[PDB]
């Protein structure tokens, strides 16, 4: 099972959700992200937020389409994405992806990254038309060739990240010691069909991205 | 002196740069940022990056009207933005602002935030059409009401931020202990003409922002 949560960030930043759809995918709406789901003809198994966050005409379209929708109201001192994710991480999904979680007010993106950090031991991705962002605890992880992304960047979240090691990339790294501030960001490119990154200590962010140029 | 660096992030995210120009402003181009400056009619005192990195017509357009532009090539394991800021920080400027540093590839944004952190003792802002993002070491800081921004958020960068205190805000805090992962993001609003934030240990990010619900 895979859980795809669609929040209410700027809409031009969303990928085409049809390419993220599949029979193991359960869709969840957050704020006006629910309207995006309706437009794709997907039924959210669940939605989170208040209806004040949608235009009146949109609420009419939503309740018309799904009169029985299970909506969970906004909670004090928590964002709608947070309550959605708090629930999602209890469902034993193989992967959770957050869409509509980037762009606009930067405190939203950064708050969302803090959620990934809070749940660093869970498989959660932030995804937009140009990026997939993930955070990781020590271990060994795979990276598979993906047409959507040419660039890979690693950024230390913890003060240090020990024994950082890459296989399959343009620039090789083996047992590299990483200190935040001294190492700002490591840029690289998956050259082989697949590769790994691993580290023994700390907390590490990976961003795989693309841009207009990325069409090699 | 004020240094304004224009990078190559999505053009639509830039505020109107005319509002950020001044006699004391030295503009600096990074990547495609240089084209944005030329279109705006501001000649950069210096540019960072390679011409290979620019769209074909742009290299003509730039080398055609501004051939004497002082361009400094990319360096080893450093972004163009990095080398530009490394230089800017050496010039003893009162303020350094990075435009075209948000949106698009998020590795650019996050890498730029790491630059701000390396230089946390320096007055540097990341700015776009909806945000001003700064990072801060222990101290007491004044925040001035600004019509452009009706939201103010605080996010811990260090594991802990100690003795965090707000004065002049809609949701007050006094001598609060902040733990990253446990306090994810402090949303707020400045409700006086000036307010303060202070903390005694750690590193704290401030984001002042706006959206369509700012009156």
């Amino acid at each position: 099972m895979i859980i795809h949560i669609v929040g209410g960030g700027p809409r031009e930043l969303l990928p085409d959700l049809r390419f993220y759809d599949g029979e193991d995918v359960c869709w969840v709406g957050v704020d006006r992200g629910t309207m995006t789901l309706l437009e794709a003809g997907f039924r959210p198994v669940r939605a989170f937020g208040d209806f004040d966050s949608l235009p009146a005409e949109d609420v009419v379209k939503l309740q018309q389409a799904f009169p029985d929708l299970d909506v969970w109201p906004a909670e004090k001192d928590k964002t709608d994405m947070e309550i959605a994710l708090d629930w999602a991480v209890e469902q034993t999904a193989r992967c959770i992806r957050l869409f509509g979680a980037t762009g606009g007010r930067l405190d939203h993106l950064f708050g969302n990254v803090e959620l990934l950090l809070k749940y660093a031991d869970r498989p959660i991705e932030i995804v937009d038309r140009q990026n997939v962002l993930t955070v990781h605890l020590p271990g060994t992880y795979t990276v598979m060739y993906d047409a959507r992304y040419c660039y890979v960047s690693y950024i230390p979240v913890s003060e240090t990240v020990a024994e950082f090691t890459l296989t399959g990339f343009k620039y090789p790294l083996t047992n590299c010691h990483i200190s935040r501030g001294s190492t700002l960001c490591i840029s690289n490119e998956l050259i082989q069909s697949s590769g790994t990154f691993s580290f023994s200590e700390g907390i590490l962010m990976m961003i795989r991205s693309s841009d207009s140029s990325c069409l090699l």
